[PDB]
């Protein structure tokens, strides 16, 4: 244990005006807290591990935050949701009153968020950032453990960010996939699931799934009002993608990071969308596609296309995603024909390059907020 971050919500840790993270560290994961001792009201960092199963039929996610968003509700907020095949889903917003961030002697970085009920969510990395653990502790919610290994010939290293334009989404604020391409597993007990409040247990194995590291200064009102993400696997192909659509704040200005990997190498890497590769991103709708589930809110979307182009490329890559299976759904603005919300799904996914009808799943999420 060379290096410490250790915030409790209740000792003042969280201060009103802005803060300035650190730097960028480039060929880096950028585990280590970028506010290190201290965070702003407005500024945030996650460390997201999400999972799902080959067959689109199981997911289990995890999400842990450093923000002031649950200072009220007495900590740092984790996110759990978990789907089963029967379309049982479990999700909760879970608080923590201490977040503590170390990075190691031997160079692995240990989280822990706990509770004064001595209950706790932990993740320890690999130096080289190849395997993740992910240990649940939380008595009467949910215990168990998951795990997300990268089996890649090219090390994750050699795939980082070389600079903070390969890093952001826009600028200040920096969306992250350090992991690449992982094969999952869960193995987890809920203690009330469903109408029944009975007890049931979650397991995925050689799953698919990704890891999200991210932080900015700038809050997320400032710079989207509508955001896609999705992590997948599609044959050979592994994508990783979240799009922003942006808020009067950036002048509607759409943003995005996104990877694709063909069998564990790195093909394209945009920082860039067009609707330095780019991507473009674009909704499908219910009188376009026959197939395709729609969320509960205003955005009637039962899909997307997804593209990945080079300025060498003629025809690059193209993927259609369904909305298959719901995972979670919740309102974000009061109701109404307007009414906003977050949606998760298990998607089905199809396509490649020209010539190639690939088939796989994702795990996705769209939000859109009340921000003009
Ligand atoms: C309620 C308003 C009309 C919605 C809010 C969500 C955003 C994505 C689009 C509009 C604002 N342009």
């Amino acid at each position: 244990p060379t290096s410490s971050s250790s915030l409790d919500i209740t000792s003042n840790c969280i201060i009103e005006t802005p803060l300035q993270p650190s730097d960028f560290l480039p060929k880096s994961a950028n585990l280590f807290p970028k506010f290190p001792e201290r965070i702003s009201v407005d500024s945030w960092e996650l460390w997201e591990f999400d999972t799902f199963d080959t067959n689109g039929s199981v997911a289990f996610g995890c999400s842990l935050y450093r923000d002031a968003r649950g200072v009220e509700q007495g900590g740092f907020h984790a996110e759990v949701n978990a789907l089963w095949p029967d379309g049982t889903h479990w999700g909760e917003t879970l608080y923590f009153a201490v977040s503590e961030v170390v990075e190691n002697s031997d160079g692995t970085t240990g989280g822990k968020w706990l509770s004064k009920d001595g209950g706790s969510i932990t993740f320890h990395i690999a130096s080289d950032y190849t395997a993740a653990a992910l240990d649940f502790n939380v008595p009467g919610k949910v215990s168990g453990t998951m795990e997300l290994r990268n089996h890649a010939n090219v090390s994750p290293t050699s795939n980082l960010p070389a600079s903070d334009a390969e890093a952001q989404l826009c600028p200040g604020v920096y969306y992250t996939f350090p992991m690449g391409p992982v094969a999952t597993s869960v193995t987890a007990t809920f203690s009330s699931v469903g109408a029944n409040g009975e007890s049931r247990e979650l397991f995925i194995s050689s799953g698919y799934g990704g890891m999200v590291r991210g932080w900015s200064a700038r809050p997320w009102p400032t710079f989207m009002n509508d955001a896609y993400y999705v992590v997948a696997q599609v044959g050979p192909y592994m994508l990783q993608i979240l799009r922003t659509l942006g808020s009067v704040f950036v002048q509607h200005k759409p943003f995005a990071v996104a990877r694709l990997y063909l069998d564990g190498s790195l093909v394209s890497a945009a920082n860039t969308v067009v609707g330095g590769d780019a991507v473009r991103l674009t909704k499908v709708q219910p009188d376009e596609k026959s197939q395709g589930l729609s969320g509960k809110f205003r955005d009637g979307n039962v899909g997307y296309v997804l593209e990945f182009a080079k300025k060498d490329s003629e025809h690059g890559w193209t993927f259609q995603i369904s909305h298959k299976r719901a995972v979670w759904s919740e309102p974000t603005s009061a109701p109404g024909p307007d009414g906003t919300g977050k949606s998760g799904w298990i998607e089905a996914i199809s396509g490649g390059a020209k010539g190639e009808n690939y088939e796989g799943h994702g795990f996705g999420g769209q939000l859109q907020i009340p921000v003009p």
